[PDB]
């Protein structure tokens, strides 16, 4: 297991622009388009992204390749996030897996809010940081997916996705 094959089993894959979990305009795997409720709106960034006419619909390569390029830019958000890179440094590859996950879902501000539970990660306090964790509204929205990301940080194993 890796980083691309968790991620692709927590957001599925899709060919045709989608409503994500909140209602916003997706595409691939779990590429958000925009925050707009306008469909149009939608499709002129989805066409800016790849780079054509696409009529809403991108191909299995192109889904792909906005796959490599968000995976890329959430570790490299971390990286240059003050707040997120001690923790991740931190951790072991496994777990390193578990916050990238996180900052794919919700964005580098999103997480780096969780001040209590990156510092208990940080300390390796496993099983308080699980339990702060689930005290959020990430947890109670997306909460199966959210007890996978959790049961990593705790046991350091792919065990929740196996
Ligand atoms: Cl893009
Ligand atoms: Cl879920």
């Amino acid at each position: 297991m890796n980083i691309f094959e968790m991620l692709r089993i927590d957001e599925g894959l899709r060919l045709k622009i989608y409503k994500d979990t909140e209602g916003y305009y997706t595409i691939g795997i779990g590429h958000l388009l925009t925050k707009s409720p306008s469909l149009n709106a939608a499709k002129s960034e989805l066409d800016k992204a790849i780079g054509r006419n696409t009529n809403g619909v991108a191909t299995k390569d192109e889904a792909e390749k906005l796959f490599n390029q968000d995976v890329d830019a959430a570790v490299r958000g971390i990286l240059r996030n003050a707040k997120l890179k001690p923790v991740y440094d931190s951790l072991d590859a496994v777990r390193r897996a578990a916050l990238i996950n996180m900052v794919f879902q919700m964005g580098e501000t999103g997480v780096a809010g969780f001040t209590n539970s990156l510092r208990m990660l940080q300390q390796k306090r496993w099983d308080e940081a699980a339990v702060n964790l689930a005290k959020s509204r990430w947890y109670n929205q997306t909460p199966n997916r959210a007890k996978r990301v959790i049961t990593t940080f705790r046991t350091g194993t792919w065990d929740a996705y196996k």
